């Protein structure tokens, strides 16, 4: 089981809850961006075999959040590998697994949540599981 370093994080938008808060190891710090279609992009630094993305959701034990995962070598031309809704049943890292493929960049696109239009993520980790 491999956990890859995330060398950089960017995002479409944020409200002062920075993108890099998703890789600080702290469930009390988050990235937040308001509105369906906002996204956050994780850079592995080079192309790696990836088959699993874990995300911990803000208020993750009290609301469900819609999202998709896309990956690839070109941020402008990523491929969607996963689409779903967070469980609403834990604040912990939740695993979203998919057929193994190569990627330098992993993007999470959020569609808001069952309470409001925000996309708020406390932690992300990216694996070859
Ligand atoms: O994910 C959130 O719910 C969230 C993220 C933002 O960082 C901010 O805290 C946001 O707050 C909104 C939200 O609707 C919340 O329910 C409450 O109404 O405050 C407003 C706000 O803009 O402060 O919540
Ligand atoms: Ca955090
Ligand atoms: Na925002």
């Amino acid at each position: 089981h491999m956990q890859y370093d995330i060398v950089a994080v960017t995002a479409s938008a944020h409200d002062g809850n920075l993108p890099e808060n998703t890789i600080d190891g702290n469930l009390s710090t988050r990235w937040s961006a308001n509105g369906s279609g906002q996204y956050i992009t994780f850079d592995l630094g080079s192309a790696k075999t990836v088959n699993q993305v874990k995300a911990a959701w803000y208020n993750g034990d009290s609301r469900t959040s819609g999202f998709s995962i896309s990956l690839g070598s070109d941020p402008a031309s990523l491929t969607e590998v996963y689409s779903g809704t967070s469980s609403g049943q834990t604040n912990a890292l939740e695993s979203y697994s998919f057929t193994a493929t190569t990627a330098r960049y992993i993007r999470i696109t959020g569609f808001g949540n069952s309470s409001n239009t925000w996309n708020s993520i406390t932690e992300v980790a990216i694996f070859h599981a």
